[PDB]
């Protein structure tokens, strides 16, 4: 009866028009899976398939994406005869970009070239008010990091510390802003910032 797992390809941060697949996997042979969104009435139901050995799954593909697709998703398994359903998966946040005003800026301290083992803060800043900032890393995208924005006049900002950096931290970062009206709706992205290590 154990809870299945939920994942996204290509990632959780989505621009309108894009499409994505939410995959729900369990090691219990559930006959069907049900995808649901926190606080929404509508359900999605897909039959189980066994492409991987000792594993049951379903691929929920969400068609051309919009603002209304933003939110918190969970999945659960069910059996055919049986009237019991599984424990729900851990929640998966789907974020929609370009939905609110403002464009944040990203920067590195002390810099983009970076010796392994160093302290590195990455901060997203904004002129306009944002309640939260999001740090994403170019796909594979499985984050993303969220932080409450701190108002330090005349800017809003958030520090994403990566003290002890490793070669793994290296990559291309973007930075997003969000408001409490809907934390699943993001601003347009900042310019990318490529982090390199050596």
């Amino acid at each position: 009866s154990k809870k299945p797992s939920l994942s996204v390809q290509p990632g959780p941060v989505m621009a309108p028009g894009e499409s994505l697949t939410l995959q729900c996997v369990s090691d219990v042979g559930y006959d069907r899976f049900v995808l649901y969104k926190e606080g929404e009435r509508d359900l999605r139901q897909l039959p189980g398939r066994q492409p991987q050995a000792g594993l049951s799954q379903a691929n929920f593909t969400l068609g051309p994406v919009s603002r209304s697709y933003g939110g918190q998703y969970r999945c659960y398994g069910a059996h055919n005869l049986s009237s019991e359903c599984s424990a729900p998966s851990d929640p998966l946040d789907i974020l929609i970009t370009g939905q609110i005003r403002g464009t944040p800026f990203i920067s590195v301290q002390p810099g983009p070239t970076v010796a392994s083992g160093e302290n590195v803060t990455l901060l997203c800043q904004s002129w306009r008010q944002f309640h939260t900032f999001l740090l994403t890393k170019a796909g594979a995208a499985d984050a993303p990091l969220r932080l409450r924005s701190i108002h330090e006049y005349p800017k809003y900002q958030a520090e994403f510390p990566m003290s002890p950096v490793t070669s793994a931290h290296a990559g291309t970062y973007r930075c997003y802003g969000s408001l409490n009206s809907d934390p699943y709706l993001l601003s347009h992205p900042s310019e990318p910032l490529e982090l390199v290590v050596s």
